């Protein structure tokens, strides 16, 4: 039946979710075998970071150029092996190497990783948006976009399976084990990733010249354009703090009670392991189910409104009271705020960009406003350790506070996309004049 496309789109999210955030819990991996002393380099690990992202763009446009030219019988493997050979040069950075170069090796091979989830990424969207043509369309995307908060708790959970089951050889003195540790927890998603791979088995200039005529008709008038501005500015907005905070929740998690000087290699881990799996279980990944539930009751813009707006509060309060208040609270309004990433807006800014669009002209806005997004995660993913040094954690907060602001202003731009479609839209706005 239809159902079984949906569940193989949901495991391309699942997968790509997984190697984007796994790379927050192989860093302080990486810092204490390569870098016991220091940290990781501010620089290098904003450019390990964003490695992922910035690849993604450059996979989306590049899979679109020979999508487009040869078709998409051209592209549907391909992406998938990239990313699994990708892994693979990952996992197996030779363990004898100078830390600084292994780090530049693991960003090269994030780089490529990147391009082959930039594949995918867009594809999974509009198969079901253009499928479904119902109400109930939203309460689909939704559900194939859950997956991103499986694919981070999954790494979680693997990763405290992964350090309690080198307890004792911690512990008894073998310390260079958690290098062996960190190549698991990217290995580990090749099990899925060949299991989907059998399953996926199992005049051109003249035309885009004319596809450009009639998108700018289109976006050259106020209302359809405002719709075009407001989603491109909040998919970028929210991801700059999405994937600020999400790629460097390790961090995070560090000013908050959860590194210390007390205890040992294991010790240290462990519960570092242990704040990353409360915040993700108990905030990160029930917002998506919430939203699951209410969008096609409350509608995307209250969504997002509340979104931007909540979360906006959270980091005021860990913007201003870090350095100041006790752990718990923070480690409360910290899980409050990615509760409210997801239980509003990153996941409505998917939903909206794909919704508001007439299928005439839907591939480009959609890409657009995706491209628009991975832009404002590769800002504060290519920053934020630097900025944290510079400026202080608490004058970060500060910026991703303003960003929220920004977000709920400028989601007055859209028009609600609860029970309407797109095309009819179009098509009595042309019967009408
Ligand atoms: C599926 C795609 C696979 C991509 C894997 C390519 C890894 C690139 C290897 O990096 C190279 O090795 C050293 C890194 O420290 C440096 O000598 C050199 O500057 C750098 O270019
Ligand atoms: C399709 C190309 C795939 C090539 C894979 C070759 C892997 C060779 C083994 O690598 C080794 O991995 C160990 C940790 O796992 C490191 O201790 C060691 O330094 C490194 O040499
Ligand atoms: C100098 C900055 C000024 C920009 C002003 C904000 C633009 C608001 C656009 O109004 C729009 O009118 C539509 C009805 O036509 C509503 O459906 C939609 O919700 C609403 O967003």
């Amino acid at each position: 039946p239809q159902i079984k496309l949906v569940l193989l789109a949901g495991v391309g999210f699942f997968l790509d979710a997984y190697d984007l955030f796994i790379i927050n819990q192989v860093a302080p991996m990486l810092a204490q075998v390569y870098f016991p002393k220091t940290g990781l380099p501010a620089q290098r690990q904003d450019l390990m970071k964003a490695a992922a992202n910035i690849g993604c763009v450059v996979g989306q446009v590049m899979f679109g150029v020979l999508g487009d030219s040869f078709g998409r019988k051209f592209v549907y493997g391909k992406e998938l092996i990239l990313i699994i050979v990708a892994t693979i040069f990952q996992m197996s950075a030779p363990s004898h190497w100078d830390g600084n170069r292994v780090l530049t090796w693991i960003t090269i091979c994030r780089v490529f990783l990147g391009i082959g989830i930039g594949g995918d990424y867009p594809m999974s969207a509009t198969v079901v948006s253009d499928r479904a043509n119902i109400h109930r369309r939203g309460t689909l995307l939704c559900f194939i976009f859950a997956n991103q908060g499986w694919g981070s708790f999954v790494g979680s959970l693997v990763t405290i399976v992964t350090i309690s089951g080198f307890k004792h050889r911690l512990k008894s003195g073998h310390t260079h084990d958690v290098d062996k540790a960190w190549r698991i927890l990217i290995g580990l998603s090749l099990i899925p990733a060949f299991g989907t791979l059998y399953q996926r088995l199992t005049g051109v200039i003249a035309s885009k010249k004319a596809h450009w005529q009639e998108f700018v008709a289109y976006f050259s008038t106020w209302n359809h354009f405002r719709n075009l501005l407001g989603s491109m500015l909040g998919w970028f907005l929210v991801d700059i703090a999405f994937y600020g905070i999400n790629l460097n929740q390790s961090v995070v998690l560090a000013q908050i009670g959860f590194a210390g000087k007390t205890g040992d290699v294991y010790d240290k881990l462990f519960q570092l392991a242990t704040g990353n799996i409360i915040v993700t279980a108990l905030g990160f990944l029930p917002g998506y189910y919430f939203t699951l539930f209410l969008i096609d009751i409350v509608g995307r813009k209250k969504l997002q409104f509340m979104g931007f707006i909540m979360s906006g509060l959270f980091l005021a309060i860990l913007a201003g009271e870090i350095d100041h208040i006790g752990k718990g609270p923070l480690l409360a309004c910290f899980t409050f705020m990615q509760f409210f990433f997801n239980f509003g807006a990153n996941t409505t800014t998917f939903i909206v960009a794909a919704e508001l669009f007439p299928t005439r002209i839907r591939a480009s806005a959609h890409g657009i406003s995706a491209a628009a997004g991975k832009c404002g995660a590769i800002l504060s993913s290519l920053v934020f350790n630097q900025l944290k040094a510079k400026i202080g954690t608490s004058a970060v907060l500060w910026i991703f506070f303003s960003t929220c602001i920004l977000g709920f202003i400028s989601t007055f731009l859209i028009d609600e996309t609860m029970g309407v479609d797109p095309d009819e839209k179009d098509l009595e706005e042309r019967r009408a004049r």
